């Protein structure tokens, strides 16, 4: 693979799109690589990874216990909801929704979340409150990836989303245990997960919530390290691009792969 940098522009190129990125160190903030870092992309489902960071700090502040069952109608329920659709008649803990909101990224239990923090208003001020000036949410989750063209609704910029992603993990905003929390869902996303564990060498450490969406629209905010270790974010987002879906997860994949084959920049 050749480099970081040069695989992303054969990235665009190939997928006649735009590619966002940022590689940054984790336990420091260093920005290793930045593309586009300050564009704005859909956030698609990614998300919900800030989702259930703003209710991790509902949580620490004592409004929200993860125990707490939220019980719910059918008719509550919106396109995609694995989990929330089994459990009509018992419900599921707040804890659980964040879980299937992260890990099998339910809708419905997305959107139950989002009415506890304030719904896409009081996500988006809860990003604010934690110095995130530019990421927005506007719409509930199964309209925000529509991803039209100019339409600031729902998006974020690469830079942005991993310096949210990192003030959530580590800044000690949140509780040591729901940082930990936060970084367990992560680390079992069911979704996107045990596939890239597949076709990573031994010994890379990966942690990810993957989104997509009209036009294109393709996600993923992911924990990325040598030696079992979750050394960097790396965010990358992709719009404006005809591709199967097949092809967007080459061109991330691809540009992974750049960065496994050059690690130590
Ligand atoms: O020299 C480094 C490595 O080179 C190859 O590994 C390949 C691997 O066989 C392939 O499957 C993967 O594809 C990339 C898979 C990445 C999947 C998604 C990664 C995410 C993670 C974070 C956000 C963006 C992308 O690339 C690596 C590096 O070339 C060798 O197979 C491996 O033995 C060797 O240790
Ligand atoms: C978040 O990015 C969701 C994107 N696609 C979802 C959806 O729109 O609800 C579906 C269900 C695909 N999917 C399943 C699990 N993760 N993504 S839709 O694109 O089929």
């Amino acid at each position: 693979s050749p480099q970081p940098l040069e695989q992303i522009k054969l990235s665009e190129s190939q997928l006649s799109g735009r590619v966002g990125m940022i590689e940054m160190d984790l336990a420091s903030g260093r920005t290793l690589t930045a593309w586009r870092a300050d564009e704005r992309f859909p956030m698609v489902s990614t998300f919900k990874v800030v989702l259930c960071g703003a209710v991790l700090a509902r949580v620490d502040a004592g409004d929200e216990q993860l125990e707490r069952k939220i019980h719910y109608r059918q008719q509550d329920l919106v396109d995609y909801s694995p989990v929330s659709e089994k459990h009509l008649a018992d419900g599921m803990t707040v804890g659980e929704l964040c879980a299937a909101a992260i890990t099998m990224s339910d809708n419905s239990a997305a959107n139950l979340l989002l009415a506890t923090v304030g719904g896409p208003a009081g996500l988006t001020a809860f990003l604010r409150q934690i110095g995130d000036n530019v990421t927005r949410l506007d719409r509930w989750a199964t309209e925000l990836n529509e991803a039209l063209p100019g339409d600031a609704r729902d998006t974020t910029t690469p830079a942005s989303m991993a310096a949210t992603l990192r003030k959530l993990l580590t800044s000690q905003r949140l509780s040591a245990r729901s940082q930990r929390q936060l970084l367990q869902w992560m680390v079992d996303d069911r979704v996107a997960g045990p596939l890239i564990r597949s076709v990573l060498p031994a010994g890379w450490f990966i942690a990810d919530k993957t989104g997509a969406g009209e036009r294109g629209a393709r996600g993923i905010v992911a924990l990325l390290g040598p030696n079992n270790k979750a050394e960097r974010i790396v965010v990358i987002y992709l719009r404006d691009t005809p591709a199967s879906m097949a092809e967007r997860n080459q061109q991330i994949a691809g540009i992974g792969a750049a960065l496994i084959e050059h690690w130590q920049r």
